[PDB]
């Protein structure tokens, strides 16, 4: 299809993108034989795929949530595995162990070491908003029926 897209199950990561930047990411890590779209920041979609298994919080499955998303190895904080990162916009539920489909709409941003959290929280704040507007144009184009997918404007 148009859109780049992978699945897996949402694992554990750093521990930090919650806590430490507000920005909690449901983590994906590949074989590096898979492929993936380049090193940066998108605009996407996240979809919990089909299940019989609860989930927990806001979100169900079969439904595209917007997200903001990263692929790479975290240089601002030198990780060592490169990572499909998913920050649901405006949602929050646990999603660790949930097979999930994460799809590439738009490039963003490259992948940029920071040389701090606050610099690189600043631009996180934008690729959000950039995402957002990006996201609603994904809607009109596909014309996407209302229950099939969650975008909101920030509060
Ligand atoms: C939209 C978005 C943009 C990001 N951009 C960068 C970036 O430019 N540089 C970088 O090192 N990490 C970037 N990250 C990743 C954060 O470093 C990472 O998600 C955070 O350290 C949490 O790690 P964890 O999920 O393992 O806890 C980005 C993450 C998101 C969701
Ligand atoms: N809006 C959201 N977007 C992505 N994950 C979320 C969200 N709200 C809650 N979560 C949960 O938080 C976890 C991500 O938080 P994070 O601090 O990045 O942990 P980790 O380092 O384990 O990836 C997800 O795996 C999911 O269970
Ligand atoms: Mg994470
Ligand atoms: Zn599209």
């Amino acid at each position: 299809g148009r859109h780049f897209y992978v699945t897996g199950p949402v694992v554990r990561g750093a521990g930090r993108g919650g806590k430490e930047l507000g920005f909690p990411t449901a983590n994906q890590y590949f074989h590096d034989t898979v492929a993936l779209p380049a090193d940066g920041v998108y605009a996407g979609w996240l979809t919990i795929l089909p299940t019989e298994a609860p989930v927990s919080g806001n979100m169900e499955p079969e439904v595209a949530y917007a997200a903001a998303i990263s692929v790479g190895t975290n240089p601002t904080f030198g990780d060592e595995q490169r990572s499909v990162e998913s920050f649901v916009l405006d949602r929050d539920a646990d999603l660790y162990g949930h097979d999930v489909k994460v799809e590439f709409v738009d490039h963003v941003r490259a992948m940029e070491k920071f040389d701090s959290v606050e610099q690189l929280l600043e631009v996180m704040a934008k690729d959000v908003q950039k995402t957002r507007t990006l996201l609603a144009q994904d809607v009109q184009a596909h014309k996407m029926a209302p229950e099939t997918y969650f975008l909101q404007a920030e509060s």
